């Protein structure tokens, strides 16, 4: 099983509490962060983009950096992790993402890819009047069918001709092209969006579901495969989970409950057993033997060919992880 690390380029990174770890994302700390889970053999890095945040005591993520200019910053600081960033494609006209995707390619030897998001956050796109309107959640997914198809045309051939809806490409050139073939991951929930991965992705991200039910979200990603089936293409789940290891359960549960106890109520009313405080994520709480047995399980799961970790902290998160819990992994005896 892959592991990848969802690093924080939002502060507080996936926890809405005053009683978790407070912190700005920063370059620094996201390059030891990467860096760090380079030395353990993370597989990849991904961060997210976030154009609003959520307010409250916590300021939850009303301080976020851009994805691709953080990745590429990382790409230059790094030798073997892979690297994606989140195009928001509302935002970013399809030949500036090849181009840039083929610069980061540049800076990595290679190692980059591109997470493609509709956007379904309104108030991310209106606060700068791009929203398209309340036709967009429908549409979304042709939208984007475009958007991919004029990436395609500039990674493979370096021009696109291409003509819709919502694009005209006259003799478009992009080069150079990247030195090996441009990953491209998706995050679709809907049947949709796993319509969109079947034909475009190389993987699918889906969410980890409940508290310590590890294997919860076997349906999405048997859902997922049935998606794939329809365009015979070898697209695997990838599965987002927070990560609270500690020596013992006992330690790790306090830890849980501790956050929870903080929650920041206000936050947590501007974005709407799992719990809020991290955007009821899919949680793994134990020793670091629990969590490595639970992640174990993740990995027997049909279609589940890697994790997207979170962490309460992702500094000495990453050191257990790689410490403690990886060596005690079926999963990754390789
Ligand atoms: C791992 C992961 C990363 C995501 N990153 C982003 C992001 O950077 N920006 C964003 O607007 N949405 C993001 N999403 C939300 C999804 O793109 C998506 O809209 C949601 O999962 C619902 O699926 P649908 O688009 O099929 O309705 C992410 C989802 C997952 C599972
Ligand atoms: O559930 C989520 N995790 C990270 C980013 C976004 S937008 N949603």
């Amino acid at each position: 099983m892959k592991i990848g690390v969802f690093v924080p380029i939002g502060n507080n990174g996936w926890l809405i509490s005053t009683h978790a770890p407070q912190y700005m994302p920063t370059f620094e700390l996201n390059k030891a962060i990467v860096q760090k889970a380079e030395h353990y053999h993370f597989d990849f890095a991904l961060s997210m983009i976030k154009l609003r945040g959520f307010g409250g005591k916590t300021e939850f993520w009303d301080h976020n950096l851009e994805s691709f200019t953080l990745m590429a910053g990382l790409a230059a600081v790094t030798s073997r992790i892979q690297i994606y960033a989140t195009a928001a494609t509302l935002t970013l006209p399809p030949a500036i993402v090849a181009r840039m995707a083929a610069t980061i390619d540049s800076i990595s030897g290679g190692r980059f890819g591109v997470n493609l998001v509709t956007g379904w956050q309104k108030p991310e796109y209106e606060q700068m009047g791009i929203w398209p309107g309340d036709d967009y959640f429908s549409r979304r997914y042709d939208y984007l069918t475009e958007y991919v198809q004029v990436l395609r045309d500039l990674w493979g051939t370096g021009k696109s001709d291409f003509k819709g809806d919502f694009f005209t490409m006259n003799d478009c050139r992009v080069s150079p092209q990247p030195s090996v073939p441009m990953k491209v991951i998706c995050a679709g929930q809907s049947d949709a969006g796993m319509a969109f991965s079947a034909r475009y992705a190389d993987f699918n991200f889906c969410f980890g579901k409940g508290v310590n039910t590890p294997t919860a979200f076997a349906p999405t990603a048997a859902r997922m495969k049935q998606a794939a089936e329809q365009t015979g293409r070898d697209v695997g789940s990838y599965v987002l989970f927070m990560v609270i290891a500690d020596e013992t359960d006992d330690a790790a549960r306090a830890k849980w409950e501790h956050y929870k106890a903080g929650a920041d109520e206000e936050a947590l009313s501007w974005l709407t057993p799992t719990s809020a405080v991290n955007i009821n994520m899919g949680t793994l709480v134990g020793s670091y033997a629990s969590v490595a047995r639970m992640l174990d399980e993740v990995a027997s799961v049909p279609g589940a060919e890697g994790v997207l970790l979170t962490f309460d902290d992702f500094l000495s998160g990453i050191e257990t992880f790689g410490e403690r819990i990886q060596p005690l992994m079926q999963c990754r005896a390789h």
